[PDB]
């Protein structure tokens, strides 16, 4: 909403990240929502340069929402904008733990 | 059914992360915890835990409402042995 986009251009096919799709179940219900993550960043594409990091949701694609579409709406999304993608995130995080 | 998983060793062989989901295109969000890593050869690999499941139990008790490192100090005080229930993962990606 208020979150600030990160801004990716590319020279070739590709941004450089890797887009996973997870399902959010609501309570103890079969009802789910399908949430897009950022699996993996390539190291020294334009996606790493960009700012974009690998746990990442992508809330929104050119100002677009995503929350509920599908896996490869949300591609087709990134692959329709051209050469250049505006993507709003989840606020930076760093923080995981072996167990 | 909750996945239960053994170790021998000091760690069960799988990495957790808290992660916001947003409502829609608000500033409105729940946190859940996700499986980012499963060690290949560890117990939470031989158990069936799937990098991308979330944890929604930990030995019957729910994470809902629950930060990071409380869901971690539940899987530790849990000792050897832990019955996380979780809801699936999708193989489901693309190189973008």
């Amino acid at each position: 909403s208020m979150r600030s986009p990160i801004t990716i251009q590319r020279s070739g096919k590709k941004y450089g990240f890797t887009l996973r799709a997870i399902r959010v179940y609501m309570g103890d219900t079969d009802v789910y929502s399908v949430h897009h993550i950022v699996w993996h960043v390539e190291e020294g594409g334009p996606a790493q340069e960009a700012g974009l990091c690998a746990g990442d949701l992508i809330t929104h694609v050119n100002g677009e929402p995503v929350h509920g579409m599908v896996h490869p709406e949300v591609v087709e999304l990134i692959l329709k904008s051209g050469n250049k993608v505006a993507v709003t995130t989840t606020p930076f995080e760093n923080t995981q733990s072996l167990v």
